[PDB]
């Protein structure tokens, strides 16, 4: 599983522009699916098995990351955010943009006092991106506005556990792939890797008894994070306690913590402080998300993907 | 390039199912080309020469059609749209499947009323596909749920035009192949039969077909738009020659593909239209065949503008 997510964490695919990501699922997943197709949305659907009980797992496909919005006289790029990137996360970072260009992230101000205002009170049009060009037509060029960038960070092993950028939600994907590698469905199965829209813009159209979202949580394990209901890596998949879950919904999570405990898999019960399909949701816990560190525990996933073939296996 | 097109029209080719049509095109292509290779996606690159420049012809090998989507204890099938599929096109058509499952479409609805009330604003979910079997068992075990259909509907000549299913791409693929059949390329010259990569049926999707190219030529449809009640302001037409489309914000190396061709056509005698405007790592053009009626059972071209495109492309790359 190793190197499925290391590919998968590591595949250029910020919203919007995923084909290498759906690419190497699509590659995973030959020889373990039965069809294939990408709807009018973007969203790659792949099945596998015939069962009469249908069963959606669905994860993300798309990372966070950055969108050149101008180009200076002297080839500096500015910058805004693709979805909930920091500018704090940025800050002396390395971007890698779709076609190979790798830029650095500097920071305005010159003096002991105007970098420390504009840090205590960091906006991304404080950033600019430094791509080694010396003239807007070079950075065009090389960068045009409108490109596309995300972290230049990459997968790393941190004594057993797993770091990449994009845990959120290519491990979500690679559970999913997983499950198809491993399965032997007792269900007719869809593995559903879906784009996201844009906030403040306007089901996968397969119809199915149960869709099971595979998320990311955030891991409430490190320093002076001391709370009540927290998900720890190590902890097992987190399954999802909904405030509002429908009596089909109850029952598929209610199934879920049958098959745990009957398998003897470990798991952890996430409660929130504060579409029509039945739904459950399936979170891995990881740390530091969206950050290029995100964090988490193989023993997490293995136990995810053993939670998904005892429910859907034969 | 008449049982060429028939060949390449009629074949089973839904989105991952396309391997007649891989191996019709390589079945053509033996002796006329250098190499071939199908890439892990199912895309089918082929090459021939050995000139400096490399250039690229790409057309889509994916046809629409639907997919099973749910079966009921009769046997019937629901179904949903792959590609352009209008809903209206579907009802009383017959649909075929992989393995030769023939399936007629129905629509829900047994009083007239109900029947003209669906029909008002048809939904796929009032549509059903019958392939003869009378319980799920039986129609899971012929067309599973994930099955592919495409038309039922075959190659016929209609006073010297031809009509078929799948026009849209296949047409382009014929023009390709025929191409590397006749052409002595001072390029190196690489085709590219693509599956389905982005949300339509048909492009690129801007990710390299792992071929470094110099330019890249996309051989597509377009709707010819010549059949009552058309106004005919600039509009594509049968036997007008291939359709020269015109980009908005091309690059410079791409408008100069563009201009090579016009120069080309009118160089060498050759009848050409422009695709006007409605309203990027490789330069690329759009060279296209004038269809009426894309995306029915029944799409129409014109042979003469076929082989114009198969003359502009050779007199361009030959030289």
């Amino acid at each position: 599983m190793k190197e499925l997510i290391r590919k998968l964490t590591e595949a250029f695919g910020p919203s919007g522009r995923e084909e290498e990501v759906r690419s190497i699922i699509l590659e995973e997943l030959e020889g373990h699916i039965d069809g294939h197709r990408i709807d009018g949305l973007g969203n790659l659907i792949v099945w596998k098995g015939s069962g009469e009980k249908k069963v959606i797992l669905d994860a993300a496909i798309d990372e966070i990351g950055v969108v050149v919005t101008n180009v200076d006289d002297k080839g500096f790029l500015t910058i805004e955010p693709v979805g909930g990137v920091s500018p704090y996360m940025l800050l002396g970072k390395r971007i890698r943009f779709e076609n190979g260009t790798i830029g650095v992230v500097g920071m305005e101000g010159e003096t002991t006092e105007e970098r420390q205002e504009n840090v205590r009170k960091l906006s991304f049009d404080k950033l600019f991106i430094d791509i080694g060009a010396n003239s807007r037509e070079e950075a065009q060029k090389m960068c045009p506005i409108g490109s596309f960038g995300v972290y230049d960070s990459g997968f790393v092993e941190v004594s057993g556990k797993y770091v990449s950028k994009a845990m959120d939600d290519r491990i979500g994907c690679a559970v999913i792939v997983e499950v198809f590698k491993r399965i032997k469905p007792a269900v007719t199965l869809y593995g559903v890797f879906s784009v996201q829209e844009e906030v403040g813009l306007v089901g996968y159209g397969v119809p199915a008894d149960e869709a099971i979202a595979i998320d990311v949580t955030d891991s409430a394990d490190t320093p002076k994070a001391i709370k009540r209901h927290a998900m720890r890596l190590s902890g097992g998949p987190a399954l999802k306690v909904k405030d509002r879950a429908s009596i089909s919904s109850k029952r598929i999570l209610e199934n879920l913590i049958e098959i745990a405990e009957k398998f003897d898999i470990k798991y952890q019960m996430e409660v929130l402080t504060f579409e029509g399909i039945p739904s459950a949701t399936v979170s891995i816990p990881t740390r530091y998300v969206h950050s290029p560190s995100e964090m988490i525990a193989p023993d997490d996933v293995e136990a995810t993907v053993d939670l998904l073939i005892r429910y859907l296996g034969a």
